[PDB]
This record gives C-alpha cells, structure tokens and sequence, in this order.
DNA sequence: GCGGACTGCTTACCG
DNA sequence: GACGGTAAGCAGTCCG
C-alpha cells in the first residue's frame, strides 16, 4: 500500500519517493524520470520560441524552460490547444510562472499550483491505502510545566507517555514508583528514551490529539534548548512542522502523523473537544483530568506524582484507543479522494471535493480552471436564493407522517446535467431550463461534474450489495465506511458550486439546484394537501411534516403511503419522494424549532435551546424536561411543577456550578471584533494575561452577581470559584431558565412561575 | 432628559 | 473550513 509521496533533491536533480508496504515490509521506491510541467494558451503558436526565452533567478541560479510541447485538451468541454512548459527542478515552476504569465504574447498560465508529489499520484493514477496490511501504530503525548504566560518551550516536558496494542509506559525524571513508569535520570535522557523506543517499535503511524500545534512544536523547542538530534523519521529525518491554514501540520517523513483533534473536530458535535469529553463522548467511559496547577505542585513537591502519571499514561491508552477506532474510515477516505491520509485528515470537504476532481480531470483530458485571484474572489462576493422553509402551523399535532426527497440535490444535479461546461451553451438540440433562475442547461453532453456525480452513486448501490455478500464482520464495517463517505462527498457537489475559493466554481449552477429544489418540494405540498386531504405543519428544503386532522394513526400511515404512489411516476429523472417516518405526537415552535416522539417513545429534537452549545446546562435540562411532560407523558401541569422547582432551586443557590457553564467559540482574531458579546470580553481579559485565544477556541464562563453589562461579569468556568462569589441567580432564573422554557409553555399560555 | 423601540453583530443551528 | 435560511441574545442608538 502506497502510504504516500516525497521528493529530495539529488545531485541537483528531482527524485520522487513513493513510501510504500508490501509484505509486512517499509520500502522506499525511487523515480527520477518525472519531470515537472504546466500549461500556457499562447495568442499566436508563431510567438513559441519568442516567449519561450523568459527567466527569473531561484537561491542556486537563473531558472529557463528545459522544453516545451503545443497539446490538445477539452477545458469546459470545448477542445483547446495549448503549450505545456517543462523545468527541470519544481520549484522553478512558482519562480517562470509570474513572469511568463505577464508576457503579453500568452493569454493566461493554467494548472500551476499542484505540488509535484501530489502530480505523481494523479498523473500515474497510483491510489494511496490501497490493498490488505495491517499498520502498526503508536500512540503518544506529553505533560509539560507550563507557567501562567511564560514564553511557548521555556517550560520543561514533565512526562512522555505512548502506547500501543501491547502495552502503556510513561518516561519520566523524577521518581514515581509504578510498574507502568521508566524513570529517567534527567529530561533530555527521557526523550532521548522516547526516541529509541519509536526506533525500536518502527510504527508505521504516529497518534496524537492536538500534535500538529502542541506536542510535536513543544519537543522541537525542548530538544533545541537541551541539543538533542529529534530524529523520528525512518529515513533519519526531524520532523517537518509546516504552517498549513490558519493552524500548523507536521510531517514525520517515512510514518503517518494521525493527529486526531482535526477529524474528532470534523466529525463529532461537542460543545468542547477535551480528550475527556471525545473519550466520554466516542465510549461512555470516564476520564478524570489531573490540572496544571496539580501537575505544577507535585512535581514542585514530589507528594502524589502518581496521579500526574497515570493521567499521562491514560491519555496515550485513551488517544491510541480513539486512533485505532478513527483510522479506517479515514483510511478509506484517502483511497476515495485519492490523496494520503496525512492530507485527508487536514482537509476541508471543500478540498477534498476539488482534489476528487483534479484527479477525475486529468483521466478525462481536461485543463482544470485556476483557483480565483484578491480581484476575481470579490466579484463572486454575490450571494444566491437557498431553499423553501414553510412557516410552521404551530400547536401539539398527533400522528405526523415525514415525507422527503431522496438524495434531492445530487437527484438534479444528474436529471438536469448542471454543470459549468454545460451552463448556456450554443445549439445544443436539447435544454433544460431552470425555473425562475432561467439558466438553460445542455443535455447532449453528460456534463464533467454529473458524469462523476451518477458514477460515485452507481457505485455507492455496487457496496451496498456487497456489504450485503460479506460474511467478515470487519469487511463489512470498511464497506459500510465507503458507502457512507461516497453519500457524504456526493452532497458537497452543490455546495462547491457556490464556495467562491473552489476551482469549478458555478453561481448559476448553485442558484439552478436550489432553484429546481423550491418547485418540487412547492409542488408536492400543493399536491398533499389538494389531491389527498393532508395539512403540511412544517416543511424544510427536501422534507415536510403532515397529517390529516382527525383521522387514527393507521390511516395518516395507509394515505401517506398511497400518496407516494401518486406522485413519483408524475415527478422527473431521479426527482423521488419517501416515506421517512411517522411520530405519535410533534410539537413545532418556529422555523427550524421543533420536537417529535416517535411510536417506541424517542423524543426527536431539532434547533431548540436543548441542541444548541451556548445555552447554561440549567436551561437545557429545564427544557428537556417541560418538553418530555408535554410530549411523553403529556402532562402540561408537571411542565408548569418543573420549571418552579428548578426556578426556586437556583434563587436558593443549589445549582450546581457545572450547569451553568455557558461555551461560545471565538470566530476571527479578536481585535477584529465589530461587537464584544460576553464571550469575546472573557477572551479579550484571558488574552491579555497571555493566554492563545485562537480562532477555533471555545470560550467557556459562568455569570457573576450585579447588574448592567453580562459581558463585564463574566468569569471563565476554570476561573470562577464559589468562595462568596456564588453567581447571577437573576439572569440564570431570567433569561435561561425561563425564555426556554416559555417557548415550549407559551402555546398554553403561562405567564410566570417561582 | 428619560427610557422604550429599533437595528446591526455574532452564534449556532437545520438540511 | 463549502451553501443559504433562520431564531435568538446582547450591546449599542434613536426620538416621542
Ligand atoms: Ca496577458
Ligand atoms: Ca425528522
Ligand atoms: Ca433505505
Ligand atoms: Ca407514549
Ligand atoms: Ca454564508
């Protein structure tokens, strides 16, 4: 399996590394014949030779064009001829290119910023992770003793935990008396350990959660100051922290760097990705968190270093264990997009979308448009129409049958072939016009973008039938992997039309889709509630909550379904209504607020408080309960009893501090800020004592007692202490608890409660 | 003047 | 880090 791809440099000449494993085996094969390339539309192809003499100095010396080959390739479709220029070295490309593209001979230079390790995966179609090897991997993180705003590094490395299948150690300098600890003489010994244990082990991966950012960084800076050769690579390489996004990456050269903190991000939901929380979140099991100011205070004292231990050596058994059950999917990721896991793992869908398609586009011959110039992305600053949202029939509703569109974007980007190569073309013998948008799409060509929007859903039926013959439970989860990550990639396809950045970018395709979208989802509504006696209480884009008021359970399910025979052979192409389920009772607040309870008795909740990260725990659970009493039991007094309870227990102060932790995440640098919410005042507070408030990092605080702002009365959940502090018992009784709680209550009409 | 009515910023959800 | 549509709360500024 071609783990993934390098070049050095030797001799003054670009040789490519393809790390591969074949037969439980590391092996390194090289190729020297690829030579770099990119492309040029000259005006006039007599004008070859005169343009062909351009140059720019690299740090060596002066780089020119080693040769030069006029090709003929589609761009959008239509057939173009154009002058692809070979260089010697890659890093000659970003050096010509500006200079050559300024010429006023050639007309634009296209496919230029592909980096040459990655060209070598498409242009020779090799597909990283692919074939049956089991990887070994290795699990590990550290403990450092970092001070109140002390200067990134000057803080030693306490603690070096890893693990693996086999076993969990922790190396360390100071004595902690367990059969799980390597005590070392002195902290440059310890990593100097760690080094020849990762030697010795040879892991094919590296695990860690938050690494690229922390760990990796705080290791390089150790083993400057102390002078230790950080030599973790297989071909005797340091490891490579390169600066990607608004974050860092590193690359171990010759291993997998898996850093989890990027996926678990991606993936799951939670309103803070503590290794606690994801282990707790991700197994069900707990985790206890041994703090800074305890890992400072035993090693200053030497009293309880046992716990500080087994809090390092938990977090590489908890990191290896959620790597282990992360990995594959991510694995068969990589095989899909066609890029290494390394990538895969750090990637926007938004990326992995046009990765997908560089790919796709070099096999099918086609010249990939260049990503938007500062001037180009303004001009697609232009916003779209999105989808029908019914205003919802609010009250308690019995026997509600959900009816949506199967896969209803994808359905039209295929049935109605939108596609930037096919958007407006001249005499085509047939066109497809959008409706109000009235963007005319030609249907002779099957366009670039459906064409591998029909294969990746044909494909995605061939798994499912596979999954189906599988007898290895373990084939049949790494297919269940496949099928469900092609589902995921083939909805990104509308939402790459209208992200500005992407490649095939498409506004008219984007404005087409949703446009399409509006009248089949109106239509059928119209339909349900004429032709059949139905009442739509709600509808989103693609789906609708109905049912016919009076009627038993069984004839809201019986009508529902002979209504989905009526209306799909009158629908178009792969435009398809199901069944998706039916719910004893619902109850519908706004637009896109509302609760459910199914036949088995699972309250269904969606955009209510209860959902939502930034509300107090208190208000959340308040909440959840009114709403169970009111749906469940039905119960509308119990609801009424709830809230006065809870009212009456916090005033009393007997709300626990843990309920009340309120998380609101920083959008952009914080000087940035147009408007200071709470959270931003406990960011600004927090960064002035030199604390990295980031974009990404969520801000957690709790309400302090008074009046005026609540921004200015905001101490972090970490910071607030009961002492005599205790908390805004007002503004958790005033505007949580009960606005909440009032929402589901409001449709009975209550007014105030103790 | 004062304080109730408006309005823009920002967050997190839904599909 | 895609998309657009939506409900809110909090911290400012009108204007009767
Ligand atoms: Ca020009
Ligand atoms: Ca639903
Ligand atoms: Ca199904
Ligand atoms: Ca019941
Ligand atoms: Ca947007």
């Amino acid at each position: 399996m071609i783990l993934d791809t390098d070049y050095i440099t030797e001799n003054g000449k670009p040789v490519i590394r393809v790390f591969k494993k074949e037969n439980g085996e590391f092996k390194i094969e090289y190729d020297r014949t690829f030579e770099p390339y990119f492309y040029a539309l000259l005006k006039d192809d007599s004008a070859i030779e005169d343009v062909k003499k351009v140059t720019a100095k690299r740090h060596g010396t002066v780089v020119k064009v080693k040769r030069a080959e006029k090709v003929q390739k589609k761009f959008l479709g239509r057939p173009i001829e154009v002058w692809k220029l070979y260089f010697n070295h890659p890093q000659d490309v970003p050096a010509i290119r500006d200079r050559i593209r300024a010429h006023p001979a050639v007309v634009d230079i296209y496919e230029y910023d592909i980096p040459f390790a990655k060209r070598y995966l498409i242009d020779k179609g090799l597909i990283p992770m692919e074939g049956d090897e089991e990887l070994t991997m290795l699990a590990f993180a550290i403990a450092t003793l970092y001070h109140e705003g002390e200067e990134f590094g000057t803080g030693p490395i306490l603690m070096i935990s890893y693990a693996d299948g086999s076993e969990a150690r922790v190396i360390t300098w100071k004595k902690i008396d367990l059969p799980y600890v390597d005590v070392v003489s002195t902290e440059k010994e310890m990593i100097k350990r760690f080094l020849r244990v990762v030697r010795e082990k040879d892991p094919d991966v590296l695990i860690t959660y938050n690494g690229d950012n922390f760990d990796f960084a705080y290791l390089k800076k150790r083993c400057e100051e102390l002078g230790i050769k950080f030599t973790l690579g297989r071909d005797g390489s340091e490891p490579k922290i390169q600066r990607m996004g608004d974050r860092f990456a590193v690359e171990v050269k010759g291993r997998i760097h898996f850093d989890l903190y990027p996926v678990i991000r991606r993936t799951i939901n939670l309103p803070t990705y503590t290794l606690e929380a994801v282990y707790e979140a991700v197994f069900g099991k707990p985790k206890e968190k041994v703090y800074a100011e305890e890992i400072a205070q035993a090693w200053e004292s030497g009293e309880g270093l046992e716990r500080v231990a087994r809090y390092s050596m938990e977090d590489a058994k908890v990191t290896y264990e959620l790597g282990r059950e992360f990995f594959p999917m991510e694995a068969q990721l990589s095989r899909l997009i066609g890029q290494s896991l390394w990538d895969v793992s750090r990637s926007s869908t938004g990326n992995l979308v046009e990765w997908f398609l560089l790919r796709k586009a070099y096999k099918r011959n086609e010249l990939a448009p260049n990503k938007p110039d500062e001037r180009e992305l303004a001009r697609r600053r232009g916003g779209y129409a999105g989808g029908y949202v019914k205003e919802p029939e609010r009250g308690l509703w019995d026997n509600i049958v959900y009816l949506d569109f199967r896969s209803l974007y994808p359905s039209i980007i295929i049935t109605h072939n939108v596609s930037p190569d096919t958007l407006n073309r001249e005499g085509c013998k047939e066109y497809d016009v959008a409706p109000e948008v009235g963007h005319k799409f030609c249907k002779d060509f099957p366009g670039f973008i459906p064409s591998l929007l029909g294969d990746l859903l044909e494909e995605r039926q061939k798994i499912k039938r596979k999954m189906k013959a599988t007898v290895d439970p373990l084939e049949k989860k790494l297919l269940d992997y496949r099928q469900r990550l092609i589902k995921i990639l083939a909805n990104s396809f509308y939402g790459y039309y209208g992200y500005a950045k992407a490649r095939w970018y498409c506004k008219e395709c984007a404005e087409s889709v949703t446009a399409w979208g509006r009248e089949y989802i109106e239509m059928v509504i119209r339909e349900l509630e004429e032709k059949f006696g139905f009442k739509v209480l709600y509808a989103d884009t693609d789906g609708l909550h109905a049912t016919i008021p009076g009627a038993d359970a069984e004839t809201v399910k019986k009508k529902a379904k002979e209504f989905l025979k009526y209306i799909n052979p009158k629908l178009p192409g792969l435009l398809e209504l199901e069944y998706e389920g039916f719910y004893v009772r619902g109850f519908f607040v706004t637009k896109k607020k509302y609760a459910v309870i199914d036949e088995e008795g699972k309250i269904t909740t969606r955009g209510l408080e209860i959902v939502r990260r930034d509300w107090s725990e208190i208000a959340k659970e308040t909440q959840a309960r009114v709403l169970e009493a009111i749906l469940k039991h039905g119960d509308v007094e119990e609801a009424v009893r709830i809230v006065k309870e809870v009212t009456e227990k916090l005033s009393k102060y007997e709300v626990p501090p843990e309920k009340l932790v309120i998380h609101e995440q920083i959008t952009r640098d914080l000087r940035d800020y147009k408007a200071t919410g709470p959270h931003v005042a406990v960011a600004k507070r927090l960064a002035a004592r030199g604390v990295k408030i980031r974009p990404g990092t969520v801000i957690s605080y709790i309400v302090l007692k008074g009046s005026g702002r609540i921004g200015d009365r905001a101490i972090p959940a970490d910071e607030f202490d009961p002492t005599k502090h205790r908390y805004d018992a007002e503004y958790y009784i005033e505007n949580q608890v009960l606005p909440a709680v009032e929402r589901i209550l409001k449709a009975f009409g209550y007014r105030k409660e103790d």
